[PDB]
């Protein structure tokens, strides 16, 4: 498809990822198959990456990610930090790309809670809060532009097995336990020991606001350890709250689809019916770790309280895939099927790919999947988009 705008392409990581730099260069966006930027960058698609909190709440992750593009020094609005006791301001950026405050604009691929995060700054860009700009008035305070609302530099967002309506694993016994395994598999999968007191930061958790870092000395097993009792884990105004049925819903209550944004979903799952009860459970080649400690439950769950029943437990073992077409559960937004012509301000459902959660962006090996050509595929699309 002809190309129709030059928008360059913004990765946006989920509840695991980390900057280029990070990790000794092993990239989250490519894994053990490659760089995915790099992929992009070479075939003719200019594309950067995000680095934001990946235990921070999107709103965080948003001002984040806003500030990363645009330049400037974080802002997590004055009421927002004074309601949940962090910081207003987080780390300075110099700016990826400046000319979005000119009338350039973007395109962003995200992958896991990344596509709440993306949705979320789209939000904020075109209605800002009209909390933020209240509580600014009443206090004599600034007020970031964010928050201003009129904003728009987003021309498309494609969400990769996103939880849109929040994912099933949140629930699980000892969640908060085997969330923290879930970072320590990453890590591991990065060739990166939880046992070890690196000098080097190696994974930043980006957690400036609430004022925590891992110390001198500190293991990531002594620092999860930390951050499971830490605000990042126990307060509203986090990924995990986020995360759940109950908070992808509140999310949705607010953050919808803009007419000026194309939105592109891809689901994934990863198992198989059985022929007990009709639960899924992992297929072969599954990550390890999903399929040790996480298939089974998301493909045997149900909550007559939350509504969780069947048609939720195919999953790619972390999410369950009926979430992730686009959101739904407190949602006005319209999901449609893809025809063959993207739609603006609607979701395209663009089908459901036999890859798990840390395979489609490489973490985990899947021969099978051309993962190269699935990237080429999706760049060209968002590159096909009409301005
Ligand atoms: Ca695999
Ligand atoms: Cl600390
Ligand atoms: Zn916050």
């Amino acid at each position: 498809s002809l190309r129709a705008n030059d928008a360059p392409i913004v990765l946006l990581h989920g509840l695991t990822g980390w900057g280029r730099e990070e990790m000794f260069g092993f990239k989250y966006w490519g894994g053990v198959r490659g760089d995915i930027e790099q992929w992009l960058n070479d075939n003719g698609y200019r594309t950067y990456t995000l680095a934001v909190g990946p235990l921070s709440s999107n709103w965080d992750r948003a001002c984040e990610a806003y500030a990363q593009l645009v330049g400037g020094t974080v802002d997590y609005g004055a009421a927002h930090a004074a309601k949940h006791g962090h910081a207003r301001f987080g780390r300075t950026y110099p700016g990826l790309l400046p000319e979005l405050k000119r009338g350039g604009r973007i395109h962003i691929i995200a992958h896991s809670q990344g596509g709440q995060t993306a949705r979320m700054l789209v939000s904020l860009l075109e209605n800002g809060s009209q909390e933020e700009r209240e509580y600014a008035k009443a206090h004599n305070v600034s007020l970031s532009p964010l928050f201003e609302g009129g904003h728009h530099f987003v021309l498309s967002v494609t969400t990769i097995a996103t939880p849109h309506d929040g994912t099933t694993l949140v629930n699980m016994v000892d969640f908060t336990d085997r969330f923290f395994d879930l970072q320590k598999a990453v890590l591991e999968a990065a060739a990166v020991a939880s046992n070890v007191p690196y000098t080097s930061q190696v994974y930043d958790f980006k957690l400036d606001q609430w004022g925590l870092r891992r110390q001198p000395g500190e293991s990531f097993d002594h620092y999860f350890e930390r951050l499971k009792r830490s605000p990042v884990w126990t307060s509203t105004d986090t990924a995990r709250y986020d995360l759940s049925v109950s908070g992808a819903e509140k999310l949705n209550q607010w953050v919808q689809a803009s007419p000026n944004t194309y939105y592109l979903s891809f689901s994934t799952e990863r198992t198989y019916r059985g022929a007990l009860t009709g639960n899924h459970y992992p297929e072969l080649g599954m990550n390890a770790f999903s399929a040790v400690v996480c298939a089974p439950f998301l493909g045997s769950y149900r909550n007559p309280t939350l509504g969780i029943d069947d048609r939720w437990l195919e999953n790619d073992g972390i999410v369950n895939t009926v979430s992730m077409n686009g959101p739904k559960r407190g949602s006005s937004d319209r999901i449609v099927p893809y025809d063959g012509t993207l739609k603006k301000g609607v979701w395209n459902d663009m089908g459901t790919y036999n890859v798990d959660h840390l395979e489609i962006i490489g973490v985990d090996p899947n021969p099978s999947f051309d993962i190269r050509a699935f990237y080429l595929r999706l760049a060209e699309q968002l590159a096909s988009l009409q301005p």
